[PDB]
């Protein structure tokens, strides 16, 4: 019911359901985040920018708000969202 | 003497005498929190913003001091407030 | 030669003797810190607050620089390093 | 393929290939990240500052782009740049 994402070692715990209300994402999409799988350690790895990810979650737990946390800069979140494929 | 509270992969340990000082919030009602309790890992579980738990948790530690971090926005951080029914 | 010092859930792991270069303050002396030593789990645990530990034990680290993180507010890291007895 | 990174209690996880693309760097050189491993960890210990690795590795991650975080002062931050030798 839960799945396991690690960004560069920082592992975050969420529902199936919470990522599945968008389906056009890349973390929506099981297609698209079965290339970052990880069978060996059962979870999702992605080799990206840690202080970025709690707001890119955030926006799914929320139903849609999309917030940069103030310490990462706007064109580094920006490039994470355009990977995130949250447009 | 100590409870697990996993915020979405995020562990916090907290004595429980701490949450009990507060009664009328989520974690200090026995009937409230044991929605979220998960007996396999013994520990309660929240599908929820990370960066807001310090605060949630220095709410208990300070005696019921409420301050909202420099990072977290203030609707995010007044949703979190309501959710933990710290009001 | 390394010690486990858990604030909150959040486990930091630093060398004796980085501590013990302080020795009049709470982790560098040995009778201050057995007074929150866990047998259990063989770690030193502080209820305390998380984003002002990684300020504190950089202290020790650096051989003396005391910075407040930006993230916590004067009044709460000044209550901190009461606490720690760097003075 | 992987390189765990251990940064006082604070673990991060990059691919080899990530780190060997500076080679002229302590974490990009195998001799001098060596100093710094620990064989019944499986992984590098630096007994250093936590807020301060996430930009370390995003020089990494990004190319070469180094950036200092705004919660990070400029003189610890640029004494970690020479300490990693990134410089």
């Amino acid at each position: 019911e839960r799945v396991v994402i690690n960004i560069s070692g920082l592992r975050f715990e969420v529902q199936l359901k919470t990522l599945a209300q968008f389906p056009e994402t890349l973390l929506g999409d099981p297609k698209k985040r079965m290339r970052y799988f990880d069978p060996l350690r059962n979870e999702y790895f992605f080799d990206r920018n840690r202080p970025s990810f709690d707001a890119i979650l955030y926006y799914y737990q929320s139903g849609g708000r999309l917030r940069r946390p103030v310490n990462v800069p706007l064109d580094i979140f920006s490039e994470e969202i355009r990977f995130y494929e949250l447009g």
